RNA sequence: CGCGA
DNA sequence: TTGTCTTCAACTGCTTTCGCGATGCATGCATGCATGCATGC
């Protein structure tokens, strides 16, 4: 039934998706600004091409609900 | 062994 | 000693024409709750 051994796209896309939706929250519901938004696709963006650039089956990945957060704030800090 | 002459 | 018709008595066959009409016992999957084992972060 479920996906083997890399469905490690299938999380990066639950992952992802459910930043987006976070997002969505907070500029609705926050009153952010646009602009959030394409500083976070690229701080996800520099960590993604980052662990595509160490993508292998011998997988060290830690994508938890801290990171989530964590790059929230990061790019809300940049701004 | 139940239904019809 | 012996002949056999004598007698009673153990087996054994059928019955007016048509339509409407298996039991028990072992094996294993099923259900549910609680420990363990595998995936991921």
């Amino acid at each position: 039934k479920l996906i083997g051994h890399e469905a490690k796209l299938l999380f990066l896309k639950s992952f992802q998706f459910i930043l987006k939706r976070q997002i969505r929250w907070l500029i609705t519901e926050m009153r952010f600004p646009k602009e959030f938004e394409h500083v976070a696709k690229i701080i996800w963006l520099k960590i993604l091409k980052t662990i595509n650039d160490q993508p292998q089956e011998e997988l060290k990945l830690q994508l938890h609900m801290t990171s989530t957060i964590s790059i929230l704030y990061l790019a809300s800090t940049h701004l």
